[PDB]
This record gives structure tokens, C-alpha cells and sequence, in this order.
């Protein structure tokens, strides 16, 4: 699902919707959302309501524009499943990262805005929130289970803004060596955060996982709130 209307222009002249959650009270500090693999679906709505209750206002840009717009699938059909990773395998991250920062740049100056700006990103918005935490778009970013951290540690000097990330430490897309080397890495940068959670796996904040764990979705979801919580007026 996306916000009727809502189009926003990328570097290159590609453009995008989103779906878009205005403040309880204005002003306030705006949170892009960047997805998971399924699009612009339930758990990105779900995350814009929890976020919108929390004194934010949040945009959800749709990342697989470039490709399909409207993509929102449920990732408890498999048939749907299959076309996500397809999606995933096909999926241009540094036009993901442009795009991205054309939502944040959005983000900093609708009439709502504070003008602070957080990203909190999910698995594919994860890695994607690493990369724009290395660019310095935003005040402050947030990704959960990002994919493939460990092949981007030459960026760790680049990153000049606070930045917290959450993985699961029974995640199968990172064994032990990688959790090594990228604990090794951001230990060089205080500016990052990041916390392992023993008992979980990919996806373990979204409830429709079968590797949802609520005591670490929970964790995780206080510390976002507490980290992000210095961006309110």
C-alpha cells in the first residue's frame, strides 16, 4: 500500500511513491522506513503506525519502483515469497541508496517536519541503512539484519553520524566469522552501534516470521525508540 499522490523524485529523474504517516502533533522528526523484500506490505504499515504513536511522522518509499511499483507481498505465501527474491536478487542497491536519499531529503521539509531526519531499515533495508549511515544523510539510521554487513567494513571510517544496528545472533546469513569481523569493524567508529541477540534470526521483529522472538523485537524496538528519541523537539 502507498499514499495516494505521494510521488518523489530521485537524482535521475526515476520517481516513486510512498506510503506516508503524518505526526500526532506537529512539528516533529520524520522516519524513512527503508523495506524488507516484500515492498510497501503489512509489517511497513505496522511499523509507520507504531512509529506515528511514537511522536514521529514516517515515509515509506517504494524501493522496488525501479522495477515493479506497488509491489507489496505477503510473505506468508510462497508463491509471493519467490517473487520477493527474485526482486531482492535483481535489485540495484545504489539507486536504492539514491532513492533513498530523496525520500530523506523529502522527509526533511514537508510541513509537518522538524526538520531531523532518522532512517530505520529492515533485512534488505538493513544493508541499505548501513550504506546511508557511510553517506551521512540522515541524523541517525537504524538497521535490522541487514545481509552481507561484513563485505562493507571499508566503509566504517566514512560514517560521521550515529548509527545502531540489531542481528540476530542465529542468523543464518551470518555465521560466527562474519559476526567476528564486523564486531572487529565497527569497534573502530563509536559512532556505531551494534547489538547481537542470541535467541534470534533474520526477521525476528516482524510477528509474521516464523523467527519472530517478542523478547528481542521488544529490546530491539526500546533501544531504536531510546536512540532515536534525541531528534524530538
Amino acid at each position: 500500500m502507498l499514499t495516494e499522490g505521494i510521488s518523489i523524485q530521485s537524482y535521475d529523474g526515476h520517481t516513486f511513491g510512498a506510503l506516508v504517516g503524518s505526526p500526532a502533533k506537529a512539528p516533529a522528526p520524520v522516519i524513512v522506513i527503508a523495506q524488507e523484500i516484500f515492498g510497501v506490505n503489512a509489517f511497513m504499515r505496522e511499523t509507520v503506525s507504531w512509529l506515528v504513536d511514537q511522536g514521529y511522522a514516517a515515509v515509506c518509499p517504494d524501493l522496488y519502483a525501479r522495477q515493479a511499483p506497488g509491489t507489496a507481498l505477503d510473505p506468508q505465501d510462497e508463491r509471493q515469497r519467490e517473487q520477493a527474491y527474485k526482486l531482492w536478487q535483481a535489485f540495484d542497491m545504489e539507486a536504492g541508496v539514491g532513492d533513498l536519499e530523496a525520500a530523506i531529503r523529502y522527509a526533511r521539509h514537508q510541513p509537518y517536519s522538524n526538520g531531523k531526519v532518522g532512517l530505520v531499515g529492515y533485512s534488505l533495508g538493513g544493508a541499505l541503512a548501513f550504506l546511508v549511515a557511510a553517506k551521512g544523510y540522515v541524523d541517525r539510521a537504524v538497521g535490522y539484519y541487514g545481509v552481507g554487513l561484513e563485505k562493507q567494513l571499508n566503509k566504517v571510517p566514512e560514517v560521521k553520524h550515529p548509527a545502531l544496528f540489531h542481528m540476530g545472533g542465529q542468523d543464518h546469513f551470518v555465521p560466527a566469522p562474519s559476526r567476528q569481523l564486523i564486531t572487529e569493524g565497527f569497534g573502530a567508529n563509536p559512532l556505531l552501534q551494534v547489538h547481537w541477540y542470541e535467541e534470534a534470526g533474520h526477521s525476528f521483529a516482524r510477528t509474521s516470521s516464523s523467527g519472530y522472538v517478542a523478547s528481542a523485537a521488544a529490546l530491539a524496538n526500546e533501544r531504536t525508540l531510546d536512540f532515536l528519541a534525541p531528534l524530538q523537539s
